[PDB]
């Protein structure tokens, strides 16, 4: 791999700064956020980078008032290299006091940026009986229109500058009778053959036809997770790499738009039951797929980026621990992640971090780190 011979490069800094940090990220309206969680990042066809997160208003919890926030690079060419390269915090959607989340973007050929999102009402939570800031007790998410998880789509036609009011696609793209649902979170993909594939709970969402004017359909999957990732491997096949229901290992299945085989644990990819991210890097020799998760059966604080050279991504290398290039002052790094290629031949990664000031409790501030590193940096890691 010629990349190992390049000068290794890394830089990293907080991109979404929680309420407890100096210069916390707030909207121009003055609306602030206790925590930022659930990152998603894409590079547009112009080279601009768009970073999305859930703005969790009052606590770090997944229910209650949560808005979908974002930042863009100020120009199409700066590659988000330094803090001053990034615009201030903006909002995709924040209507009501319910939950707008699970950002799952994909960039189409015409530069339409699609962003699939999950939604639930202000008074509902996955488990039910959770206490809201005002003392209200939530109802459990159920199969009713009011109480179920919805699937929404918004898009941008101006390189992420503005977003449409999200359109509810639940009846079209979520099976009837479902209560809980999730899309991504992280990213969808565009195949060599032209289709879009967006990973979701128990299914893929497939986009066909004209870029930025797609016809959507559902590909049901057997044994898929709630939080899935998708990549097209060097062989042109599809690859689902999903969060397991119980701690242990990533669950992997391979297939095509005609169907997938069975999901099975990948023993080379330990996972503590957490979201992960995957990225198609290049198809020419040597072809590479990149993977990022917490490489541990128990902890989210073992973030590891890896490379596979396999046509079907059978095996990933040890890779490199992100702690080799640690960030100070932004809490304990580790959790959900998202990766993009940059325009200057780097990998850009968003990674959750937890101050843990309230332990596992709701008041522990959560921030999001932005990393840039090249293949050389990964390959020159001391553990492989
Ligand atoms: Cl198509
Ligand atoms: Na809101």
């Amino acid at each position: 791999d010629p990349a190992k011979s390049a000068a290794p490069y890394h830089d990293e800094f907080p991109l979404f700064r929680s309420a407890n940090m100096a210069s916390p990220d707030k909207l121009s309206t003055g609306i602030g956020f206790h925590s930022f969680r659930i990152p998603a990042v894409v590079r547009t066809t112009t080279g601009r980078i768009l970073a999305f997160a859930e703005g969790r208003r009052h606590t770090n919890q997944a229910f209650g008032d949560i808005n979908l926030v974002y930042k863009r690079t100020k120009t199409t060419a700066n590659n988000g290299a330094s803090p001053s390269d990034w615009e201030p915090l903006r909002e995709v959607v924040g209507s009501g006091a319910g939950t707008w989340g699970n950002p799952t973007p994909v960039v189409d050929d015409d530069n339409t940026i699609y962003l699939f999102l999950s939604w639930n009402g202000a008074t509902y939570s996955q488990n039910g009986k959770d206490v809201l800031p005002d003392g209200t007790v939530t109802k459990k998410i159920d199969s009713t229109w009011e109480g179920r998880r919805h699937l929404y789509l918004t898009e941008s036609r101006d390189d992420g500058n503005t977003w449409s009011k999200p359109v509810d696609l639940t009846k079209e793209l979520t099976p009837d009778g479902w209560a809980w649902d999730a899309v991504g979170p992280g990213n969808g993909i565009r195949l060599t053959t032209g289709e879009l594939v967006i990973p979701a709970m128990g299914r893929n969402i497939i986009g066909r036809g004209a870029p930025g004017n797609r016809t959507w359909s559902v590909q049901r999957l057997s044994g898929a997770g709630a939080e899935g990732t998708i990549v097209q491997t060097p062989d042109g096949k599809l690859y689902r790499n999903d969060r397991p229901s119980q701690k242990g290992y990533r669950m992997v299945a391979r297939g095509t738009l005609e169907g997938f085989g069975a999901f099975a644990p990948d023993a080379g990819l330990p996972d503590p039951a957490c979201q992960g991210s995957v990225l198609r890097y290049n198809s020419d020799a040597p072809a590479r797929t990149i993977f990022l998760n917490s490489a541990s059966g128990t902890s989210r604080r073992a973030m590891r980026v890896r490379i596979s050279y396999d046509a079907d991504a059978k095996k990933f290398n040890y890779g490199r621990k992100l702690e080799d290039a640690k960030v100070s002052g932004a809490g304990h790094e580790g959790g959900y992640s998202s990766m993009t290629k940059t325009g200057d031949y780097k990998i850009g990664a968003l990674v959750e971090s937890d101050f843990f000031n309230d332990g596992t409790g709701k008041n522990s501030y959560r921030a999001i780190i932005w990393r840039r590193f090249n293949l050389s940096w990964i390959l020159n890691g001391p553990n492989n």
